[PDB]
């Protein structure tokens, strides 16, 4: 059987509640070994070894974990054949994505979470830990860049998002669809992320101890110009901006964007539009700017992106670039 | 025939592009007087008359307009037998909403737009803007608040909202669904919105000129809370958190808005995710940070109401209740 | 607490299987009272009496189970204060719109099942359970016709369907949207169905223990009208038509089928395609066949309210009617 | 710019109507000459030939205009860059299949038809042309077999189905997704089929003149076989069953149909589920029987690959495994 590495961050696929009945619970709480052993058929499909990483609800994911995420995958990577990455579900998409653009490690890195606690009534973490290891151990699952892995439901880290607040089904890959399907402890896999992905980036992060600053706003009626002059003042490398419709910026907004993207920030125009593209070639003259446009990726996706960006150049047209190709 | 009276706002349904073919173009450029020449079977199912409010790309839509639009409806509404009012796709779900609370003319009010210009091949405006007047006309249309009618559905002005960036499906009522399909100029409704709307509600902007001053900030992994100490400094009278998952906050924005709260700024926790409610008894007790729960409310929407409400009072279990009924 | 008279008839929420971890498993084979003792939070919540009316898989669900479910429920209507129904996934949207015609008691009526089998890992029967009993105990959940409550979701028997092969969160209004959703055992509810239910149709089961036999036939290219005839030369009282796109038939069905219109046998327009509604006044001139277009209604729910239909008239322009009604 | 041979076979495309605001209409009358007339634009980025198939409602589709068509696309393959197809709606998903399964040339062949007919306001059929025609000349779409563009997106032929009765958004991979979305006349992909399709199937449709006979029958509650029976007494080389569920089979149909796969006629298992795969080892024994489960193909896609597979061998061990890579 293969080995499978278990890097436990948190989640709610550790946390309890009083009550299997009550919706009160507190995120993180459970240790590693207590989640494996709870699931004890994982002996049948791996020889499972875990490790505590951090414990913490990734509403408070931060720099720090990414890069202490990436490094040890790197650096353990032959002494496993897959890992499988136990998350809180609020910002494993985001996560996901950085790893996928991050990890050099060419076997399969799996990230789960739960939206039910560990405590609930038909609690869903065990049979998405289960079918988790069951797509690290295929050796199928190598070269697809970092999975999602969630009601029986293989996702690309790049597309992969949280559509629902409370569903067991939240997570799709709301734009190119999943990868494949998990029936049985087998996966019929159809598709491959086209977008380049892992050991198939310049992206580096083995000796960063830091991350570039960057930031989002948000737009909508009457939007504050306050919170992008906030980031400028502390002197941001980088602002995405959650547009409206195809990337759109409230007047106020732009003009402060627009300044700081000639006197030097780094500018990326995204949208609070769950699906689709940030285009270029719409109302916003992009090249005359110095704006960069997100594609399909939405705010704190572009973030993940842009902040790996700025460890390569701080010209526009060769991040535009790299939003083309990553 | 019906009396049908255009209010015009801008929008994509009045923008023009060079060509057919290519993507560029400018938002609201066209008068409304020519946006129903270019449907002269109007005259078939109304009598409409066109008024110019302002033409403006609805991404730069404000507190000043609002409050024109609502007035005017409110003052005009026994001179005809329905309003609709064109609009840009960017903002629409916000203003659609804010006329469901401040409108206290019992005639159908339909807001509509297009996601391709007037210019461009197979536009959607034509069509978009005869089965909005199809929805006015109809006398069944009446007492279901605001009203949104795009891509032959009919839509209430709470739960819809832009959910993707270019399609012409984009409009959806991504919770509840819609009220009614259009087919042939004729609406099959089958539903009704729930949560009090138009003249049940408490909301009377008659008299005011100003809106209380509300934000909104993003929460993502290692977010910055100077977003939400801007705002703070500023004095706002709310602050809205578009948290992750379950309305979640990260730890420094967390820290920032629990102190405002205590210190009398408005804060409701709303969430980033496209779908569901930001619900209380999970995760954040706001009982005791007396933070207000969004519901279903995204953070676009939750400015809207908590505007409104704190028109009415500043205490958070008032404000919670407003939250809880409308 | 209030008293809850749950009605078992099978499914795979009484679904056997050697195995957590494996998909082979038998239906319908659990019992009332091991499904009721899997559940003890029920105790604190509600009063359930575990009636057992059947044990099969819903696939094999027929007429007969029909009738006796629908007598049983009008019979024993005022001694309890609610229903539950466990029931298979596969045909759970046929009955619940047969009793969303039938049933002539005001009180809640509930009906839910499982994706995932009462042994395997993370099985979602349980509180699938617990979240029915909940609903069919809500004061709130009166007057909104037959229920089915399945992933947290309060879903209308009329536009409720089994939407993935084997998602947990299959089950979906995919026309007009769900009636609330349930958090924390509290529903909030945003909607009720418009078309008359329960009470108000016209319709009465007491006496039948037989129902008109109805039939489907599926269009495709290159379709054989040899199913078409076959149960027309066998009597059928009216065939229901899966047709392509909006409701349209290929050359041979259409000839047999308008053969049959004139000659007797009432035929319904319904569709193959999953959403949206089957229109008069497109390709199919119904006015000049005698033909019913079915609205929204799929096929399987087409023959539901045709069947109970022709216990009322054969006239096609009144069976249209009841189409626009019911 | 490049050769675009232009193959017309009718749809609402080419559909007719007497008023732009009615629904009213007939199918497959406009010639292709005044589909191509009446999209000028065209000529700027391809060179068009039209050329007439056949002119007929696609819901009248059969397996010979199937046949011309595999063969007109085969032989004239080298003469031109690339192929558009216009179509009816209704039964788009399953020729799209057919030639993604029979056409050898290694050159994109694009699918188009129109929701709304030609005459009617805001009418889609311009700019899917021109969109289709934007595919068929992109050097990027060669490889991934036969596409179907419609809504500005690239749907691979395999998963594309019909969604929705009337909506012009209708189209969608309901499983894997989409390849890539058109903006301002250029694709973004980011996804290929990975099911062998045209060239590297072993199929070959170029001697055939007739398709082994397969039908379609429907599960539900009180199910009867009479039409599975009428197929079987005319001799059906194969049924595909449109099960409930994952693929269940009601009580009689399941006899009817275990008789007939051990006497000769294959039958295949699918869904009338509109997503998600009918699996093996469920509740079925597919081994037992004899039967062969279809995957994620629908009933009318499950069809075409047997009918297929049955020129191929009759042995369904065999057929499985085609169903399993194609
Ligand atoms: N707040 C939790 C939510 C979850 O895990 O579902 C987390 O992200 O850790
Ligand atoms: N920016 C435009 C987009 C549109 O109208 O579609 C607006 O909102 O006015
Ligand atoms: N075959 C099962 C499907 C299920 O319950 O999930 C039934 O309907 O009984
Ligand atoms: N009945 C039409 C439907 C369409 O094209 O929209 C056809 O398939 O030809």
């Amino acid at each position: 059987l293969p080995n499978i590495t278990i890097l436990a961050t948190g989640g709610t696929i550790a946390g309890g509640g009083d009550s299997a009945t009550k919706s009160n619970y507190t995120a993180g709480k459970v240790g590693v070994e207590n989640l494996v052993n709870a699931v004890p058929q994982l002996k049948d499909i791996a020889n499972v070894k875990g490790e505590q990483v951090v414990n913490i609800g990734s509403q408070d994911m931060n720099d720090d974990v990414w890069l202490t995420l990436a490094k040890k995958i790197n650096t353990d990577c032959d002494k496993t054949d897959g890992f499988v990455i136990t998350h809180g579900t609020d910002t494993m998409e985001e996560t996901a994505y950085f790893l996928d653009l991050t990890v050099k490690c060419d076997k399969p890195v799996v990230m789960v979470g739960a939206m039910r606690p560990s405590t609930s009534m038909s609690a869903d973490g065990p049979f998405n830990l289960y079918n988790a290891v069951v797509t690290a151990a295929d050796k199928a699952s190598a070269n697809r860049g970092v999975l999602v892995v969630m009601n029986d439901t293989v996702l690309d880290g790049r597309d992969v998002t949280k559509t629902n607040t409370t569903d067991v089904a939240t997570f799709k890959s709301v734009n190119y669809g999943p990868l494949g399907y998990i029936h049985n402890g087998k996966i019929d896999y159809q598709r491959t992320p086209a977008r380049k992905h892992t050991s198939d980036t310049p992206f580096d992060v083995s000796k960063l101890n830091e991350l570039p600053k960057v930031g989002i706003v948000y737009n909508y009626a009457n939007a504050s110009d306050l919170p992008a002059k906030a980031l400028v003042d502390a002197g941001y490398d980088g602002i995405v901006s959650a547009g409206v419709g195809n990337g759109n910026l409230y007047k106020t907004v732009f003009d402060t964007l627009a300044t700081a993207a000639k006197n030097g920030t780094a500018v990326v125009r995204s949208s609070r539009v769950p699906t689709g593209a940030t285009t270029q070639d719409a109302e916003v003259d992009d090249a005359k700017y110095g704006f960069v446009a997100s594609g399909t990726l939405n705010p704190q996706k572009a973030r993940v992106l842009l902040q790996l960006a700025l460890t390569q150049t701080k010209d526009p047209q060769q991040i535009q670039q790299i939003f083309n190709q990553y």
